[PDB]
Order: structure tokens, then sequence, then C-alpha cells
């Protein structure tokens, strides 16, 4: 702490400097270490009693900082911290929002790690507690929040670590690499390329409109052909077909004696109000004063969160995801996972984020490990080690979004940026999924130069490829584009000025299949600048 700034930070309410201490609360002890490590300082240890929402650090807030949303969906972006007013929070979407809305509403709110230029103070896991970051009258506060689960012995902290350097990318790439040793992160050597059904045919896809697709991917450089949202009757009866479709084991067989890895869209820990999974055993979901408790809206319907403490839900499960392997599903697209992690009463007295790890671990030992897992709507630090790619931002559209604010509606240019942002989890949280290329030539509003610049940002950026459109829809340019594409992958990127306000980043990767690149894109004039070698 030769630092002013350090020797003005407090760790779990004293003094910051190095050592090893404890605090005996009434309620309950932590017992901790401060040390020095490459770049800054680890605080580990651990935590017995009822801890409660746990305050872990506290520090002047910076003027700007860079904000992470929990899930998939939710911005990662700079943000004024001195003139910030909080959302107005959809009551039929709360807890995408935060898993602690009461923050939300009234403080910025940053979630497993916060940035500022020259410093990222950010929690290696999320195992037990929900760490997260709040601006409380002009300071910066880390908590860990246990949602008032008690516990009898000592369990292990979240690490926190508070690192500084010039170099801020530099700085949330180091982040990022003690978090995927921390969680023992799935960075597969081999990404897969596909086609997914959604960003043309939505909820509309029929099984006809599927078999033409099949057949003319044939012709694209596609490993895994995935179905998303549209088959299936109900949300939580996954293995109940509606309209055309054949069963769910028929469409795998069609799909696999075509050459492609089957793949398929579920949102496992949801059921709706109208499912038959629901209505015979309405003792399965997360409940608020004995009843069932809304986790969001959506569908036209109420969707209930599966209570993954209980042993025949997982079971329940595990059976769904071995069937599908047994199938020939070999990529999972599961979404809508912030439903497993809602706050409320479930039949084991765990924290929801002890409880959407149960799940998840349970969805990976049915589907095995030659099986890949495609997280989406996800909280993101209790999954690094479990999947194999993750949905890192809001959905795309086949539109640029002008009339879009970053809200979370789909816009490809709010998706792009998060892609952006968020980088520096790629290849060392998971594969990041910058979701999907959208490179048809009709029923679209997208320009050309709005495609390339894109599926170019995600080339540079090595993240996964997967293309959605009708693919009788996709001319000589959308061809040239996924080629040239597929060209850039391969290398380490970094965003060079993760900071900027401005949606101009400068991005570089060292050694792709084309060499060193960079690639200059301005999300504001919908303009890129590409050097290769
Ligand atoms: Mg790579």
């Amino acid at each position: 702490p030769r630092g002013s700034h350090m020797a003005s930070m407090e760790i779990f309410g004293k003094t910051f400097r190095e050592g090893r201490f404890v605090l005996k609360e009434k309620n309950f002890t932590v017992e901790f270490a401060v040390e020095k490590i490459h770049l800054g300082w680890k605080i580990s240890g651990r935590v017995k009693g009822s801890p409660g929402r746990l305050e872990v650090l506290r520090t002047k807030a910076p003027e700007k900082v860079l904000v992470n949303n929990w899930q998939s969906w939710g911005p990662c972006r700079v943000v004024d911290a001195f003139s910030f007013k909080p959302p107005e929070i959809d009551p039929n979407w709360r807890y995408t929002a935060s898993v602690v809305p009461d923050v939300l509403e009234r403080n910025l709110q940053s979630d497993y790690f916060v940035a500022e230029e020259g410093k990222v103070y950010g929690f290696l896991s999320s195992k037990i507690a929900h760490p997260f970051f709040a601006v409380e009258d002009g300071e910066l506060v880390a908590y860990l929040e246990y949602f008032d689960v008690e516990f009898d012995d000592f369990v292990p902290l979240e690490p926190l670590v508070v690192l500084e350097d010039p170099n801020t990318p530099l700085l949330l790439e180091k982040y990022a690499e003690l978090v995927g040793m921390e969680n023992n992160a799935r960075v597969p050597k081999h990404t897969p390329t596909g086609w997914c059904s959604w960003y043309h045919y939505f909820l509309d896809l029929t099984w006809e409109e599927t078999l033409k697709n099949l057949k003319l991917a044939k012709n694209f450089p596609f490993e895994v052909f995935q179905i998303d949202d549209a088959y299936e009757k109900d949300i939580g009866d996954w293995l109940v077909t509606r309209g055309d479709f054949p069963s769910v084991e028929e469409m795998a067989k069609v799909i696999a004696e075509n050459g492609f890895i089957p793949g398929i869209w579920t949102a496992p820990f949801s059921v709706s109000e109208t499912s038959d999974v629901f209505n015979e055993h309405p003792d399965w979901v997360v409940k608020e004063n004995g009843e069932p408790k809304m986790a969001y809206r959506n569908w036209n319907k109420k969707i209930y969160a599966l209570d993954l403490s209980k042993d025949e839900v997982l079971n329940w499960l595990f059976d769904l995801f071995s069937s599908l392997r047994k199938m020939g599903y070999r990529y999972f697209k599961i979404d809508f996972l912030f439903a497993g992690a809602v706050p409320g009463e479930r039949k084991k007295n765990i924290t929801p984020i002890q409880a959407f790890r149960k799940g998840i671990e349970t969805i990976r030992k049915a589907v095995g490990e030659d099986s890949f897992i495609l997280g989406c709507g996800s909280p993101l630090l209790p999954a690094v080690g479990c999947v194999d790619g993750m949905r890192i931002g809001p959905d795309t559209a086949p539109f640029w979004g002008e009339h879009i604010e970053d809200n979370g509606a789909p816009a490809a240019r709010w998706a792009l940026r998060n892609a952006i942002t968020r980088y520096f989890m790629h290849d060392r949280f998971w594969l990041n999924d910058p979701d999907c290329l959208i490179l048809r030539e009709e029923k679209t509003d997208l320009t050309q130069k709005e495609k390339e610049l894109y599926s170019y940002t995600c080339g540079v950026l090595d993240n996964m490829i997967i293309e959605s459109d009708d693919l009788s829809l996709v001319r000589d340019h959308g061809k040239k584009v996924l080629k040239e594409t597929l060209e850039l992958l391969g290398g380490r990127p970094r965003v060079q000025n993760i900071m900027s306000e401005d949606l101009r980043y400068e991005i570089v990767s060292s050694g792709t299949l084309s060499g060193n690149v960079k690639i200059v894109v301005d999300l504001n004039s919908r303009e890129y600048h590409l050097e290769k070698e």
C-alpha cells in the first residue's frame, strides 16, 4: 500500500494492508489473507455462520467504470458513475437485469468484476456467493451475497483480485486467465462451425423449411446443424414436438443421415405454467410464500424455475439430456439459464448459485465429454468449467437497430458491442459466442458493409462462427463474407481501447490463419478498416 489510493482502501471493514486476519462478528466469522500476486493483490479465505450480504472491499468510486451484467444478454460497458440514475426494472424480467434487484433499482451495480483506466477489481469465482460491486454514495463497495444461507462449517470465500497496470486490456486478460485456472475452464482446441434456425425463422420454423436448409447446408462449411426454439410443444416439454415436426429422435437421425452434428435448443431450467411437466410436478419449482414464483414472463406465459436443489429435478434433467445424447445430439444450446439462479425458496437451504451449479453440472454429466455445451441467457462466472461456448451478448438481429436503445432488445449493434467489451473471456473462460452471422441478401435490412463489419469483427476476435439464414437467400456476397471470416480465426485478440465511450474500437489479433491482423471498427458510423499480414 505505498499507493495513496491503496492506503485509502478497506478490506472486510479494516484498513487495507498485507497479512492474515480474522473478523469475528455477531452472526458470522471470516478468516482471510491479503497477499501480493503478479500485478496486484489477492484476497482469499473462508467464512462460516450467516454472512448475508458480506462487505469485502471499499474504495472511492472512479468517475468512469466498465461495468458488467451477470448474464449473457446484459451490457458490458463504460458508464459515468456519478451521473448514474437507476433503471426501472420490468417486472416480467427482473432477474435478468440483476440477481439482487434491490441494488439495481437504487445504485450502479457491476457483477463479478469492475474496471477503471489502469485497475481491475474482480472475483475469481461464483460457486456459493454472488459477487458484485455497487457504487453507494460515491464509494465502490464489493460484496459477496449469500442469500441468507447459513454455514455450520467454513466454506471458501470467492477470491478477489485487485490488479493495477496502465494496460487495462492486459489486466482484464490476466484477470480472466486467473478465473480460468480457479474454475478449470473448458477451452476446446476445436471450434465448431454451424447453422442455427433462429435468426431467420424465429418461432415460425417448420420441418419442411428445415429440410430445405438441411439440403442446402451441404454447400456451406457447417459442422453443426442446430434447431432452435420452435419444435417443442411447450417450455419444459422438450421431448414432445408440435406442428409438422417429427419426434425429437427422428430429427436427430435425419440431421445425422445428412452428415451434420445434430444440435438442439432447450431452456432447461424453465417450465411454463401450461407445460405438462409443471402440471404433473408443481412442487418442482422455486417458490415464494410456498407457491410457484414466476421467474420471468415470455412466450405470453408465466415461466417458473426448476428447483435444482431437488434430486427428482436433477434426475429428470439427467434423463432428459441422457436421452438427447442417445438420440445423436452432440451440440446443446442451453438457454434462459438465469432462471435456475433466481432467488427464492428451494427444498434445500442453499444459495441460488449453488443450485444453479448443480443443474449445469448434471447436464454436463448427462451429455458427456464429447458433446458441446453452448450457454445462453446465463450467469457467466458460475458456468466457467462447465460450458464449452457462451453467448456473451444480447441477441443480434437482421437489422442494425438504429432506434434500439442499449436495453437488451435485439439489435446487431448492441450484440457486437458486447462481443468487443467481453473479448477477454474468449479462450480463457470458454469459447465466446458473439451470436449468429446473418449473411442473407433478402429478408433483412442489413447492408453489405454492416454484415462485413459484424462478421469480420467476430473473426478477428476468434469467436464462434455460426450462420443463421434461409440459405436459399445467401448469395455470392454472403458466401464471400463467411469464407473471409473463417480466415481471420485462430488468433489472440486484444481490444486496445476497451474503455472507449464513443463506440470506436481498435482490435488486434496475433497469429490468425491470415497472420497478424488489425481491425478498427466504428459502431456509430458502421465502418471498419481491416489490415492483414
Ligand atoms: Mg482460439
